[PDB]
């Protein structure tokens, strides 16, 4: 009767567990700087977490409203390949309610040859959060989109591609209002991204630290270009 493959209530439970894990981790103290970016304030940091291993966090400021980026990444996951060349393919498997979905993603190589091309089967939750990490309906402190790797029937590992494993991850956006150098008051986004992938190899931790920092700093270039194009179309 009861088989190896998860139910819909089990997918939602796992999505809620992963979102709470991602929010807990991304708000921990005591991060080590790995790499500062070219644009001012961009940083990749790391730390160790019991049960996950080494986790990486990008922080930077993006020049648009936090709500705008949240609604893009929430509602247009299949458009990722159009503006992010690192994402080769993105398909929604199923949408199951309460901001939970399943997706199939194919990534290009990253970290200058270290991180091979790979595919993923991702369980996501997308929510509005309070400052203490409760789900809210309106007046959010922050906006989250979590991810974790799961197994879905119909999406076995391909012989031609490594099946990657996202242990825990999220994007986490907070609205900021800033005074520019010219004195304009502008609505911007504090953009945070948590990454924690299993790689085979026993590839030295020093090599992985550089490769993961490179992946994160390459991705933010594509986000800023997306935002610049939206501003030039008067969307923001």
């Amino acid at each position: 009767f009861q088989g190896p493959h998860m139910s819909i209530d089990e997918y939602k439970s796992q999505a809620n567990e992963s979102m709470a894990n991602a929010w807990r981790i991304i708000t921990l103290p005591n991060w080590t700087v790995e790499k500062r970016g070219t644009v001012r304030g961009d940083v990749v940091e790391s730390r160790k977490v019991e049960g996950f291993g080494k986790v990486y966090r990008f922080t930077g400021v993006v020049n648009c409203p936090a709500r705008f980026l949240y609604e893009e990444f929430k509602n247009n996951l299949t458009k990722l390949p159009e503006w992010n060349p690192t994402i080769l393919k993105c398909e929604i498997i199923k949408e199951i309610g309460d901001g939970v979905d399943l997706s199939y993603q194919v990534t290009a190589g990253g970290g200058r040859g270290i991180i091979t091309p790979r595919d993923f089967v991702i369980l996501r939750r997308t929510a509005l959060l309070s400052r203490e990490g409760r789900v809210v309906d309106d007046n959010p402190h922050g906006y989250i989109s979590s991810g974790v790797s799961v197994q879905v029937p119909g999406y076995p590992p391909l012989k031609e591609m490594v099946r990657g494993h996202n242990k825990v991850g999220c994007w986490y956006l907070q609205p900021r209002t800033v005074q520019t150098p010219g004195g304009k008051i502008e609505d911007q986004a504090l953009f945070q991204w948590l990454m924690c992938c299993d790689l085979k190899g026993k590839i030295p931790q020093f090599v992985l630290d550089v490769a993961f920092a490179t992946v994160m700093l390459d991705y933010i270039v594509h986000v800023r270009k997306f935002v610049a194009e939206a501003k030039a179309r008067a969307e923001i």
